[PDB]
């Protein structure tokens, strides 16, 4: 509705209005406009804007496009001083108002429509699990002589011998040692309930917040899942609030998958399950109480792993989460307790509530791009009836280590997933979802960013060759 | 209206008047006195002020001048302490109180006369589009010693390894990587909203606004076109805006075309229209929705461009943004895509709108004389029916490559400009706008000021010849 | 002598043999061979290596090329620790044995070869006199947030007011105010005297030395001239002899021609004269005691100076000295008197020490390049008999101001200087000297200095535009 719109612009004395978008890497990009440009052509045509500017998107000659404002998506900013109100919009092509091959937002859509048009179903729920951490200093550098990182939070455990101003009061989680210790050890939970309450002003429906695993600041803050495109937009939303809380409470958020080698990373498992007319069609007589449906989804999955990891682990940082560790969601099977599945089952009564979780993305993937990967995956998995096999029950990456334990793996390299994205694209291009340009400059952007990481020394080549 | 002033000054208790103008440069000059220093007579007959003291007026003997205050441009200083009441005044030579030759706001005037005189159209409109940086220090110097410039913002991206007081934050915009980020990444979201509001309470129509490309805070707000003359004079508010709102801040905002080598300029795209008894006469069934009256303008534009750029680039300082890049809007051509091309021609629905951009214009630029010199050049692409050629939809500056392609270009460096300025004067002395003294004097401002940066050693050339 | 240089390494019990030449921009380059592996071969056929490695030379596929050691050069280092033996090498190509095109040093001698073959003289007669500076420290760089130059020296006139560990003893020369004061004044006395007993143990013959007149350290030591070749190979070890006595003596010196901007920049005056079997074929009866040769000579220097300086003022530094001033040597003309025209004409007794002085060059100039080009314009000024016009006896380039003075001037900028050379490279290219692809080459080298310099925001930019 246009019309609950220009009421919220006289309700909440709207002074602006905040048009925002993600582009490819799925980074939410933003634009204003007074509340007074908002009319009746605003919702019917858009508003003009350059594509040529945003990474990935149109070239030197066709570069004018459209921002379409989805009505439904309006919410007032809880940070700006202005009363400003949130405006989500579509990237559409100029004429055709058709929506943009590129544009991250309308693909999801794409992949909602292609689901409901395939008959197998009429909805697909995402509850995704994005796991951050909160730091007070974080710096970093590269040029032709160096480079480095350096983290700092008051949790650290590194800090137990650092002097402070006012005395080291020291009651610090220890590495590995953030689940669950309650305050003073635990430093955030009145900034998690900020993030939380505030979660809510923006529609987002919280169910829990605690800290999580790693020294120095890890959260997590989880929310009530949703249908695939409204639950990227949650994400972002997620997102720009613990960004923006951190920064308000002096303190700095990273959603990067590993910022420190040797404590935890951060995740983003995603919960997944199809309905159509009220019922959940993952319930069923099958394993763990599924449907034979579920089963070819999760089989989908399995088969479009590593093309899949290209959107769901889209930095070469997301690799150094997913290495040979104990429970390191690195093994393609499914289980529903084997915790070296990169697909858990979740054991549950209601069979309202069956579904899926898919244990490898992390947060620093797509919203929009990595859910609909994950479903064309599983919708592709079901067309062709492809069976996953047995679960695994046994245990992970060592011992086994019998057979050598080759059995499925997610991607080990950036490159490799790019390059698997590549050839394993077929399930991405049914039904017009994505097209051959759209994922070819997806594959030039991480490319690019792959290179600067192959190609700069690293910290640790001179430890282990300076004195070659 | 002269009584809806007096109106004001008691409705507003304006305890003081700001007199505006303008100097040959560009730069917004001023002097204030009580307000009961405002009488009947003021209106009528100004007040008497020292010509000799501004740069390129008056000289030894003649230097008495007339301040005469336009009534139509009333508004509250909303930073002074003290109510106070700002009118923007013209200069007017003594007893003839005709309008002075060098003051830019008269020549600006005589030029949209002149568009009605010759009966073309009766309006000029022009919407320029200054852009801008927002910093935090910035520290320069030159002595016989040497010379040096520092910038510094908590957004430039070199500070990614700072060390800061409460811990680095560390969410800032890549180099050219500005263009959306939501905040933190944008750090500069009230502030721009408060330009706005304050730029709207001052009369202006506020479009839009949002972070520019350049890391370091680019930022820009873009405005609702007006008639020449009265745009013009809302360029000057809309950089006192900027520049005060800034200071507020804490930061120091500069309209510099390029002060970081390595990262965008600041541009002042202007689009351009004619109109007559409300029609527009720039539509039509000509190329992109053009009448053959805009393809004459254009032809006037592409003529004349080097003149222009004497008075659209100012600064030696402008040259070092229009370089053979790939953006640089240094091509002489026209197209409604190819961004190399310096004119550029927005595809938009309603003939109502239809207009021409030329890109190359610099916020350093003398809002008066720019604006002026590009309606002179148009007019006389006009009366002259100066054909365009054909548009260019290939590409810029590089690749071509394969004629050399010389095709038409603007001036390389602020010295040709002036040369270009000195030699094709006669389309701005039509109509007597432009008179050959007041010509004469510019260039002559600007000569001392090339000479500075063509004199005075500059750090590169020790890093190229120290060692020779 | 090949023997008499195997007869230096046992004299000497050399260890080393420190093989040199010169590359396009002027830089004396070099490599080192043991002692032992100086033999027959050695002389006959030179030793390999790679074209690839210098700017401006063997691009992608013809990288190998020969060294070849020119056996009259033979000298002993005077700095290195281990006893070393230096020999210049021209670059030959490889099977041809011929002289590389682009070798500066058989551009040289090839224009040497050429004067024989016209039959016009036997021998060119050069005597340069490098000018240069001598600083304690010199600190600059350039980034995307800024840039800067420092110098200093403990005579420095700013270093008046500075506080020194052992107390200031402020004996300093004022700006402009180094022509001659008596130690300790002149704090480089001692200096001048070791580079000028080094000179000459190197071959090199001095004829004076003496403070220059800048404060902060401008200093020269006068060599006796030599034939063309010989002193650019004399310029080379004077540069090499300041740079490392300097160096030695913890100071550094620069041939940079203008560093400080408000005080005198170095030049590279050059004296000329044409001799055939003994006698100076520049004596006559004609102006000042010239010939008509002379005369020729003279107008063939003037109407290539625009491309001379491409050569004898490389840099774009080297324009920051070329400038409107009252002493700046810009004035294309001759005189025996009048210090405003670039060419003096000495007025001395003895006819047989008749020559002229072509003021502009720098020391920045490749020694080479620089002569070679002063001597084919002056070769094409006789074959073509071009007449010089008559003598400039009145004033400089101010006041007259005359008729706007617009007589002849040399170029005003570097890009100017390389676009006549661009143009005007017939005369060059006269007997096969310089071909094509070496000029085309220098050209693109200085280009892309050039570039760095107006791409770069200069430091004065920023005190003249920041608050535009
Ligand atoms: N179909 C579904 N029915 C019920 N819950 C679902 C469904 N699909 C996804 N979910 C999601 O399961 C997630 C929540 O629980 P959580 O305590 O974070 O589990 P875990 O221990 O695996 O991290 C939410 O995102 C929830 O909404
Ligand atoms: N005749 C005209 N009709 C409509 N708009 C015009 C006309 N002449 C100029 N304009 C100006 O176009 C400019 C605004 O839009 P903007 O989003 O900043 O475009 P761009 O993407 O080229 O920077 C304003 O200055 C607008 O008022
Ligand atoms: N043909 C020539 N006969 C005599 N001296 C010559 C000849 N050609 C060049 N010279 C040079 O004149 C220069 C020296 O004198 P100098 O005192 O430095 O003069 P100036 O006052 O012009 O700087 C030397 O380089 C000297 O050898
Ligand atoms: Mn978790
Ligand atoms: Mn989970
Ligand atoms: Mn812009
Ligand atoms: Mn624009
Ligand atoms: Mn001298
Ligand atoms: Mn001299």
């Amino acid at each position: 509705s246009a019309e609950h719109v220009l009421t919220m612009l006289n309700e909440h004395e709207v002074k602006f209005v905040d048009l925002r978008f993600t582009d490819t890497k799925g980074k939410e990009q933003h634009v204003t406009i007074p509340a007074h440009q908002v009319n009746a052509e605003f919702f019917e045509e858009g508003k003009m804007f350059d594509g040529s500017s945003i990474g990935g998107w149109k070239g030197i000659n066709e570069s004018d496009m459209v921002l379409m404002p989805d009505a439904s998506t309006a919410v007032i900013d809880p940070f700006f001083a202005d009363s400003t109100l949130i405006i989500r919009c579509d990237i559409l092509e100029p004429g055709t108002l058709q929506g943009y091959d590129r544009d991250p937002r309308s693909i999801a859509k794409r992949a909602e429509d292609y689901l409901r048009a395939t008959g197998i179903a009429d909805t697909v729920l995402f509850g995704p699990e994005p796991e951050f951490f909160l730091f007070d200093d974080i710096r970093f550098g590269a040029s032709i002589s160096g480079s480095h990182v350096a983290i700092d939070d008051i949790e650290g455990a590194w800090n137990s011998s650092t002097k402070y101003e006012g005395g080291n009061k020291g009651h610090r989680p220890g590495v590995k040692g953030g689940y669950f210790p309650v305050p003073p050890v635990d430093s955030a939970q009145d900034i998690r309930s900020e993030m939380c309450l505030v979660m809510e002003q923006m529609g987002l429906v919280v169910e829990a917040h605690h800290h999580e695993v790693a020294t120095a600041g890890q959260n997590e803050v989880a929310t009530r899942f949703n249908t695939m495109t409204k639950k990227a937009d949650e994400i972002q939303i997620y997102k720009y609030v613990v960004h923006n809380v951190a920064h308000r409470f002096g303190k700095t958020a990273t959603f990067m998958p590993k910022p420190m080698f040797g404590d935890n990373g951060s995740g983003m498992h995603c919960h997944m399950s199809l309905a159509k007319n009220g019922t959940n069609l993952f319930s069923g007589d099958k394993y763990a109480g599924l449907s034979e449906q579920a089963l070819y989804y999760i089989g989908g999955v399995i088969k479009h792993a590593k093309a899949i990891n290209a959107l769901a682990n889209p930095t070469t940082n997301s690799y150094k989460r997913l290495v040979p560790g104990y429970e390191a969601p690195v093994m393609l099977a499914y289980s529903a307790r084997n915790r070296s599945a990169s697909i858990r089952i979740p054991v549950v009564a209601s069979p309202k509530a069956r579904r899926i979780e898919v244990r490898f993305p992390d947060p620093a993937a797509n919203p929009y791009l990595c859910f609909a990967a994950l479903l064309m995956a599983g919708l592709d998995g079901i067309k062709n009836k492809i069976h996953p096999g047995e679960p695994m029950d046994k245990n992970l990456y060592d011992l086994p280590p019998e057979e050598a334990k080759e059995i499925p793996q997610v991607a080990g390299s950036l490159e490799e997933a790019l390059n698997a994205l590549d050839l394993d694209r077929e399930f991405l291009k049914a039904g017009g979802v994505f097209t051959d340009e759209a994922i070819d400059a997806y594959i030039a952007l991480r490319r690019e960013e792959d290179d600067r990481v192959r190609m700069t020394p690293h910290p640790v080549e001179f430890e282990l060759y300076y004195s070659v």
